[PDB]
């Protein structure tokens, strides 16, 4: 009797044998499926980092153009207090002047006015770090035939090297500009004075070292000299009227 | 004999089947382990595209800011603009005062200047949407005692609102100011003119409807402002040296 009983227990044990054979199956494929979920989520991980670090990259560059507007706008409040409040000619060209160079780094600025009938151009106001050679320093001098009169009408910025840009401006001067070469001078900025609808003057400074003046930067300087034309236009004036 | 094997094929199938049965037990580990690490990277997938969100909030924020300040800029050098190109100072008040009003929705606009020792102000310039009773029109009237003569020294814009504020600027005027509230208008806003070190005049708008001034808005107007004072004390000398 125990000899039909054990191939009837061979035959279910052979059979419990294939059913968890199908299951190893089963989980295996399960495993796999499992396997390629994770390996999807690992991928779509990779791309969400890579969008957080774009637009942490976005961000800074807006950080940076926003504090650039920023100083922008403080500068031409300053300069608008500056001119709201000073009584004093010379202190508020003085201070104007002064803020100007810690953030454009010159050396020596001075602003030029233009009476364009008589065809000269007198020195309005004047900040040096040097001593200038007395044979040079004419507070009024003809302009017939000078870049001045060449440049008598600009709307942009002239940013120029010493040196380099030095035959640009005709034989006249050229003892002034290479003077400033030998005083270690290498860049020269000039920017036009408007006010009525005519340049009424010209703001100018050299640097010791050329800097690269970008668009931005020009449109700020010629945005800071438009108050400052008008407030020279109206010492102008205002020393018309005290004679 | 098919005894003595029976049992020894029954002998390592149920050893098989222990066997079968251990790969099955490892096979569920392994697929729990990965259940595990694919809830990680659920969560983990869900942080990131939060992250992703705080950072495209902040680009808003940052963007508006900036569209803010460049805005802000750009009238800055509109007004400088105006001011170094337009000969014509009534050519001039009305184009700036009309750009004034394509952003600060106003009506009428006025420019007042400050006589300091005779006590008395007149009408600058003047940009009215509305016809004004004949006996409200002083092109120059006293100051003692009204709210000028108070808040001749001002360095913030006023900001007030018809029918509410009314006392605040005492009998003198209230007959003024209730007429502008018979024709429509709600708020009114000063803003003093400083050019020496002094108060020159007033820059003074009316709207019909109130509008939220923020501290950023006032900021603009004052500077603003500024640019307008030193051109209104540039025309008054250059007006006085005419005659």
């Amino acid at each position: 009797e125990f000899i039909n009983k054990a191939v009837q227990q061979n035959k279910e044990l052979n059979f419990k044998l294939r059913e968890k054979q199908n299951e190893i199956f089963e989980l295996k494929k399960i495993a796999e499926t499992l396997r390629s979920k994770l390996e999807k989520y690992v991928d779509i991980t990779k791309k969400l980092e890579d969008q957080n670090l774009n637009l942490q990259i976005k961000i800074s560059d807006l950080e940076k153009k926003l504090s650039d507007a920023n100083s922008a706008l403080k500068l031409m409040q300053y300069i608008g207090d500056a001119i709201g409040t000073i009584r004093d000619p010379q202190e508020l060209f003085r201070t104007v002047t002064d803020k100007l160079r810690l953030l454009f780094a010159f050396d020596s600025a001075v602003i030029i006015t233009i009476d364009r009938e008589r065809r000269e151009a007198s020195v309005f106001f004047e900040m040096l770090r040097f001593e200038l050679p007395e044979q040079l320093r004419h507070q009024t001098r003809s302009i017939a035939g000078t870049w001045l009169e060449g440049h008598l009408d600009d709307r942009t910025v002239t940013v120029a090297s010493i040196a380099r840009d030095i035959p640009s401006f005709g034989a006249d001067g050229a003892p002034l500009l290479w003077t400033l070469h030998e005083l270690g001078m290498r860049q020269i900025v000039l920017s036009p004075l408007r006010s009525g609808g005519r340049v009424i003057g010209f703001l100018s400074f050299v640097s010791a070292e050329e800097k690269l003046w970008s668009d931005g930067d020009k449109s700020l300087l010629s945005g800071v000299s438009s108050s400052i034309a008008i407030a020279v236009s109206n010492a102008l004036a205002y020393e018309a009227l005290r004679q």
